[PDB]
Formats: structure tokens, C-alpha cells, sequence
């Protein structure tokens, strides 16, 4: 019927959306890195520039979430899944906020402060497919509700399939088929029109998927090595129950005392501007960078934790590799400086998701994992160092494809979700890890779900929002 | 609680009986092969081994469907479909007919003849869910038939992901998401297990898929040629609803008149036998097997068609070749043998599976579109010789990538789903070609049910079952 006409045009305005902020986002992020550089070495100087810059952009996305919009702090998708559960909020849909958010999120994301980039657009999604359906036809609730969903994250990422799979098994519990055929049809368009756009306007010369990795696809992995996988599996799920357990500690630790309560509401903006200036004090690289492989804007960064090459063999010689030569350091080890990376970024991403900002759950979390994953390869190698035989030619095991088991299964346990392995490998680009990963998500999924509850649903409780289950 | 031991429970138990029924199904089919060749050069000997062996086999097939279980005849997804909309059928889910139906879905492999496997294993799976349920607890239930489908299709081919998709967006018009991560949870379990013990018992080295492809994932395809994908979603909807009308005049056939419904009551075996005579007839290589490439049966033909190298190129050298040897003839092009492959295989699968056999309508699709596939991909290399250029390299089009969208499209086509692309990429190991064979089943799905209806609602139609909507 007139479906059609309405999911393809929803797929072509939302794909120019998420093009547009994170093209924005990529050039002011460059230009930052490119005026940091240029400048000269002057170690105040780079000083006062690294921690200005963070400031004055975090700053002013805090302003334009608080001045426009007084509803859309704290935005995301717990929200709305207690709006499709029932409870109607009228004023929160309202086109103004759209306005308010996507700018805030595009001055959230072009610092280098661990956000999220899933749940604004997710809610930005929503928004844009309840004023096309308002406009249709003047010239049904939870179907509108599950196609924005499902078009907000496969248009984030540029994954169909994991976005309707993203919408149905956590934001439900029945679902009607209609929306997953909408939902599916809506969403590969979307995530079809968001690549081929960065042929035509910018160079990524084809329809390569997001983030490739050039594994070998010859012998990826024994089954010597398997039980390695369970350790990833039930380490990261422990992991990230802790995550879940720490993030109830700060919120209710800004809701615990009339002191602080009192010194926030003497002035709003305060609370993110002071804790983005004591995470840019550990970023500095020349400060305790060196210790941190702290000049990684984040999407370099998990490009980077994916390389086909070990790092410990690699250093017993000074070349240049790509960007992963900032994790060598002259005098530490490598695997020390990934376990500071590791346990730096932890605490640091629970306190950049707690200030007022639009924030999503899901990228530094995508990072964590990324480097636990790398961890625990990086060891394995270290361990097993000539590799297995083959037909007189050697395999040596590599340690990309740990980073992406965990990178999968860590926020998976978080997010209390197995669909989360399926935009794992649609964004990394091959399949050869494809059951190790479902079988450490689901691993992680039952240790994280037998002790702590989910992200969201620690979020609804805290928040106390209408929520009967 | 209690779910999870019944789960890995039956994911153990189910990988075991796919396992040994291919594994039977392969030795029996490879010394077929060998006898075939070994007793001598001889034509008509050649002729009679080459018919005696297939009509014995399926003959014996039938037998065991018609003696043990008189109700598991034309068995398959579209009656227990038919089940879990609310109708109860009390005998049909009897463990006697298990055994019986295994059995012949042996003897319905081991040869030549195309048919599925999916169907009457997800049969079984159901029967192994309610047997293991029953027994449970005496030392839900469109959940215990939604996890049987899950497991069944998922153990089938190694794709649990897709097997969790096949299971909800066909057979349900609600759906719980218990439901989805049970199915998900004993999908995985049965998938690992399933391809782990060829790795122990035999030899297939590691957890590479089932069916890899060696593509180069450096360029797989410009822009320049995704219009000629256009023409392969399109013709693949419009070639599927042609497979299901001619389906269904040849079902009413059997039923017409009382000549032939007198002609099968004198003898009920006879329909089969001579049926497959008559493929026989047309499958002897040297009689009609070097205008067909009929010398192969049908699960390495589809591990030649997804080749990495053009096959028009190298026929001007008689080079060594794998298996794909046999698509050349000395004085034939290959265009043409691919040509007339598809046509009889065309007519010859409906009434291969029209026959009272234990039939499935997924794997002889799967082969038509791929041959349809890598026709287009053969002509395509053809049309444009010298390919593009890049960093003073040339990179020329290739055409398994043609087959494997096709092989997609067209089984999309036929049964009126979009989760056939997801079992198609993660049979054939790599992703590259994923947003494209998206795209395609999407188009030949919305031509497909524009024209005709699905495969299994034509069944059920013409077996005339109690179906309300």
C-alpha cells in the first residue's frame, strides 16, 4: 500500500542526518588534533589547549540541552521503552527538542570524551518518524515507536539487521511481524543510502561496511586455543556486571546529600565542565599519555585495536606501523600499557555518561571490550609463541580477533542483550569469528543477568519511571 | 531455572543425528561415484548403474514413508505452520514416525535427486523437543514447537542467527521474546557442536562455516555495476513465481481426474519410481550430461558455482581447474551449458519434489539461483573485458558474487521471507557482498508477493488444511 513511500522517504531523511553530524563531527575533531600539532611544543601551552577545547565544545552542548529542551537530558532509549510499554508522555515528542538534540549530540561526539552516539539518534529517529506520520496524510503507536528504533540504530551504524534485531529483543515483549518486515525493509535502506553517500561525496571508495579487518580467513583458530574463548566470555560478563554495579554508585552518590545538591543547583553547568577537565588531565599525552596511549580519538582507536599484527613481536623493532605505533612505549611493556588504558578508560567512561549530556551506553563500552579483548590476546601470544604447523607452512595466532570476541561479549553482558555480536561483525566487517562470539555473548549474557540487573533497567529504576514488570 | 539444561540437552542431541545422517548420506553418495567409475567404460552399463542405483534408493525411501508412518508423507514446515495457529494434530507428533522419517531423509540424500533437508528435519526437531519435554520432569507449548524450528533449521546448515529468523518471521504472527532467546541460546549451541565434531571425527579442519568462499574483499564491486543487481533482485521475484505457479499445476495434476488417481491407487510406489527414471535419463553425463554439466551431485555444484575466477577467460586453456572442469565443453560456450543447466533443473525440482517423498523447498531453490546468479555474473564478465583500475593494479569483476545474490533472491523469492539472505551469507563465510543481496531479496520479495502467493501457503491451500487468516 502506501507503506513504501513513507519507509523510503524516512530511510533518505534519516541517512543524511547521521551523515551530516558525523561529517561535522570528523572535521572539527581533526581540526582540533590539526591545531594541537601545529602550534609548536610548548608543554603549557598544549597544556591549555587540550583541556580548552574539550571544555568550551562539552560546555556547549550541556547549554543547548538545558536551554531549549528542559526534557531531553538524560536521553536515550530507556525512556522509550517505558513510553512503548504503556505510559504516554505528550510533550516529550515534540519537534522542537529534535532541533536541540542533534546539534548537542554533534558537540558531544566531536570532542574526545567516551559518549554514545546510539541512544539520541535512536530518540532522533523516533521523533522523525512521528512528524513524517503526523504529515502523512492531512494534505499504529508501537509500530511508529519500533521503526524508529530500528531505522536509528542500522542509520548509526550502517547494520540492518542487528538494528532490527536491537529493536525487537530488548524493546518488547511481543511483537507484531508487520514492524519486523517495516522495520527490516526501513532499516536496510537507511543503512544503503549512509554508505554509498561516502562515495559519492567523500572517498570511501566502495560499500565496505564500517570498520574492516584484512584477517587471513586460512585457519583463523584452532580449537587448541577454545577454552581461551570461555575465559572471555565469563570474565567479561563479571566485568560488566561491575560496570552496571559502579553506575548506580555515582548516580544516586549525585542524589545522596543536600550538600552537593545544593552546589549543582547554585549552578548547573559546573557538574560537567570541572569532571571534563580532570579527564583531559589524563589524556594529556605528554602528561600521563605516554602511560595511556591517550592521543586516540575513539573511532581510530577501535580501528586501531583491530590490527592483524602482534604487538609484542612487533617491538623488538622501531618501525612504523600505522596508527598503533602510540602503543609502544620505549620503556613499558605493551601489555602494561593496555591494562592503564583498560582500567583508566572504565572509570573514566562511567563518569563522561553521568554528566547531563545526551549520552548512549553503547560505543565506550564497544571500546572497553575492545581492549580487554586485546588483553587477553596480546597474553596469549606471549604465551604460545611459535604458533601451530601446517602443510610446512606456520600459523601463529593473532590477536585482533580476541579484541572483537570482547568487544562483542563485554557489552553485550551490559546491555543485557545477545543481538549485540550481530552489529559486532557487521561493523568489523568478516564472519570467521561469528559462533566463538555468539557462544562468549552468551556466556557473558548468563553471568551478568544471574548477578546484577541491565544498563537501562538500572536507569528506569533510578530515574523511577512508570515501569510495572 | 530449569531451561538451560534442557536446552544444551537438546542441542546435543540434535547435532549428533545431523551429523550421522550426512555423514551416511556422503559415504553413500561417494561410492555411488565410485563404483559408477571403476567397473569400466562401458555405455550401457554405464546407463544402468547410473539409473539402478537412484531408483533403488528413493524407491526404498518411500517405502518407509508409506509402511511405518502413513501421515508423515509430504511432511515438512508448512502442516506444523499450519499446528502452532491453534489447530491440534493428536498422532501426528508420534516418536514411531521419528524414526521413520529419518531414515528415508537418508535415503532421500545419498542421491542425486534434488531435494531439501530443512523441512523434514525441522519435523524431527519438533518431535525430538516434545519426546525430551514429555520426558522432562516425570523422574508452552508454541514455544516447544518454536524452539524445535529454531534448532531444526539451525542445525541443519550451522546458522543459528538465521535459524532464530526462519523460525519467528514466518511461523507466528505474534511472537514472545522468551521465545527468541531460548531459540537463540540452543540455535548457537546445536550450530557449534554440529561443526566442531567434523573437526573431530573428520576432517574439515577448523570452524570455518560449511561452505567458504575465496573472495578478495579489496574492491569487491564498484557502482558502477549495482543496476545489474537491480536485474538480479527483479527477474530472481519474477523466476520465483513462476517456480510456485507451475508448482501448483502440477499438485491439482495428481488430483484432476480419475484416470491417474486410478492409475496411482493400483500401485502407489510407481509414481516416484519412474519419475525419477526419467531425471535419471537426463543426468547420464555422456548421454546428455556435457549439455547439462550432470555429473555433479548437487552439494559440490554448489561449492563450484561460488568460484573465484571467470569462466569464460580461462576456456582458452585447458587448464586443471577443481571441480568446475566439468563446466567446459570442447565445443559448447559455457554461457550456454549454465543456460540449460538452470532450464532443466528448473523443471526438473518441482517434480522432484512433487513426488510422496520427504521433500524440503529450500536447497534445489538455493542451487537455481545460484546457477541464475553466476549466468548474469558470466555475462556481466563478458560485457566489460578489461575491468577498472587502481593504484596501477587492474581489478576485473568476478562472478561468484553474482551467484551467491541470486542464490539469495531467488529461495527469498519463492518462500516469501527475508531471512534467506542471512543463512545465504553465513553458509558462504564472507559478508562483502551483504547490503546488495539486502537489497535484492527485499526487491524480489516485493515482486514475489505482488504476484503470487508463498510456497507453503500454495501447499497448504491445495492440501487444503484448516488455515484462517
Amino acid at each position: 500500500g502506501e507503506d513504501g513511500i513513507f519507509l523510503v522517504l524516512l530511510g533518505l531523511l534519516m541517512a543524511l542526518v547521521s551523515w551530516s553530524m558525523d561529517y561535522v563531527s570528523a572535521k572539527s575533531l581533526q581540526a582540533y588534533k590539526w591545531s594541537y600539532a601545529q602550534m609548536q611544543p610548548s608543554l603549557p601551552l598544549q597544556f591549555l589547549v587540550w583541556v580548552t577545547f574539550p571544555l568550551v565544545l562539552i560546555l556547549f552542548s550541556a547549554l543547548f540541552c538545558h536551554l531549549i529542551s528542559p526534557q531531553a537530558v538524560g536521553s536515550g532509549i530507556p525512556e522509550m521503552k517505558t513510553i512503548l510499554r504503556g505510559v504516554v508522555l505528550k510533550e516529550y515528542l515534540t519537534m522542537k527538542a529534535f532541533v536541540a538534540k542533534v546539534v548537542a549530540l554533534t558537540a558531544g561526539l566531536g570532542s574526545g570524551i567516551p559518549v554514545g552516539k546510539e541512544g539520541p539518534f535512536v530518540h532522533i529517529a523516533s521523533i522523525c518518524a512521528a512528524v513524517l506520520s503526523k504529515f502523512m496524510s492531512v494534505f499504529y503507536y508501537s509500530d511508529i515507536l519500533t521503526v524508529g528504533c530500528a531505522v536509528g540504530v542500522g542509520c548509526c551504524f550502517g547494520t540492518p539487521l542487528g538494528g532490527v534485531l536491537f529493536s525487537i529483543e530488548v524493546t518488547s515483549t511481543y511483537f507484531a511481524v508487520r514492524n519486523y518486515w517495516r522495520g527490516f525493509f526501513a532499516a536496510t535502506f537507511s543503512a544503503f543510502v549512509f554508505r554509498v553517500l561516502a562515495v559519492w561525496n567523500k572517498d570511501a571508495v566502495t560499500i565496505t561496511a564500517l570498520f574492516r579487518t584484512n584477517f587471513r580467513m586460512d585457519f583463523p583458530f584452532d580449537l587448541k586455543e577454545l577454552p581461551a574463548f570461555a575465559a572471555i566470555g565469563i570474565c567479561c560478563g563479571l566485568l560488566g556486571a561491575v560496570f552496571v554495579y559502579l553506575h548506580r554508585q555515582v548516580m544516586l552518590g549525585v542524589r545522596k546529600h543536600k550538600a552537593l545538591s545544593q552546589f549543582l543547583a547554585k549552578h548547573r553547568l559546573l557538574y560537567p565542565g570541572i569532571v571534563t577537565f580532570v579527564i583531559a588531565s589524563f589524556t594529556f599525552p605528554p602528561g600521563m599519555g605516554q602511560f595511556m596511549a591517550g592521543e586516540l580519538m575513539p573511532r581510530e582507536a577501535i580501528s586501531t585495536l583491530f590490527d592483524n599484527n602482534t604487538w609484542v613481536k612487533h617491538a623488538g623493532d622501531p618501525e612504523s606501523l600505522g596508527q598503533s605505533a602510540v602503543w609502544i612505549h620505549p620503556r613499558v611493556n605493551v601489555v602494561i600499557i593496555i591494562f592503564l588504558f583498560f582500567v583508566m578508560k572504565f572509570w573514566m567512561s562511567i563518569v563522561a555518561t553521568t554528566m547531563p549530556i545526551p549520552c548512549g551506553g553503547f560505543m565506550p563500552v564497544f571500546v572497553l571490550g575492545a581492549a580487554f579483548g586485546r588483553l587477553v590476546g596480546e597474553i596469549m601470544a606471549m604465551l604460545f609463541p611459535d604458533g601451530i604447523l601446517f602443510d610446512d607452512i606456520i600459523y601463529k595466532i593473532l590477536p585482533g580477533g580476541y579484541a572483537v570476541i570482547g568487544a562483542a561479549a563485554l557489552t553485550g553482558a551490559v546491555s543485557h542483550t545477545v543481538s549485540t555480536a550481530v552489529i559486532c561483525f557487521e561493523l568489523t566487517g568478516q564472519i570467521a569469528h561469528i559462533l566463538p562470539m555468539m557462544v562468549a555473548v552468551i556466556l557473558a549474557n548468563m553471568v551478568a543477568q544471574s548477578l546484577q540487573p541491565s544498563l537501562y533497567d538500572s536507569i528506569i529504576q533510578v530515574k523511577k519511571l512508570p515501569y510495572l514488570p
